[PDB]
DNA sequence: GCTCTACGTCATCA
DNA sequence: GCTCTACGTCATCA
């Protein structure tokens, strides 16, 4: 049978990482490696990775899971991205983590400015 | 025999102001009164009246005529609004002609700030 | 640790 | 004297 690609043991994949994000990763290894598998909100993606609404709303660029807004089911749907995908785009976009941290550096000066 | 609201004489209305802007006015009168009947582009509307893309897109708030973009037919469509509508909305929004003039005054001063 | 949008300008590109 | 979008923050509101 096919095996979790992190641990090489488990045969029962995490239903969400599997069905939605297309990753053969079991549940236990999703927890044990949040640097890869942690589901972040759309706002977490904007602020941590400086991704813009036009790239987060590309259907053809990220998988997503959509959830009712925990604040109210009449507010816009919660969207959830798997961290390795957004990270992997964000590292192209800004040229690696070195380059990412420099844009963090750049905007915080902007606040001292204001 | 319905008559032109401007001249009170012609029976034949300008087909565009009639069909599209729902105005009972003749070609000759639209011409003589640009202050009421001139068709303005979407971009003329933003420059001159400080209306915004969200207002000008409201299907339920202005009539519009659409023509192919005169620069290229591959480009986004030209959108044409009638000056009585536009000016009317903008006067409500900016508190009259005087208020629209103040707003003008304010955005010139945004450029004197950015030298 | 929720999201959309609109402000605001302008530059592109279309 | 053509149009949209994006790039900016946020705030507000949904
Ligand atoms: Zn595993
Ligand atoms: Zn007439």
């Amino acid at each position: 049978a096919p095996k979790c690609i992190e641990c090489h043991i488990n045969i029962e994949m995490d239903p969400v990482l599997h069905d939605v994000f297309k990753l053969q990763v079991c549940k236990q290894c999703s927890k044990e490696h949040p640097e890869k598998y942690a589901l972040l909100t759309k706002t977490e993606c904007k602020e941590d990775y400086f991704l813009t609404d036009p790239e987060l709303n590309d259907e053809d660029l990220f998988h997503r899971l959509e959830k009712p807004n925990p604040h109210s089911g009449t507010f816009a749907r919660m969207q959830l991205f798997v961290r390795c995908e957004v990270e992997a785009f964000a590292f192209k976009k800004w040229g690696g983590e070195e380059g990412l941290d420099e844009e963090w550096q750049r905007r915080e000066e902007g606040k001292a400015h204001r």
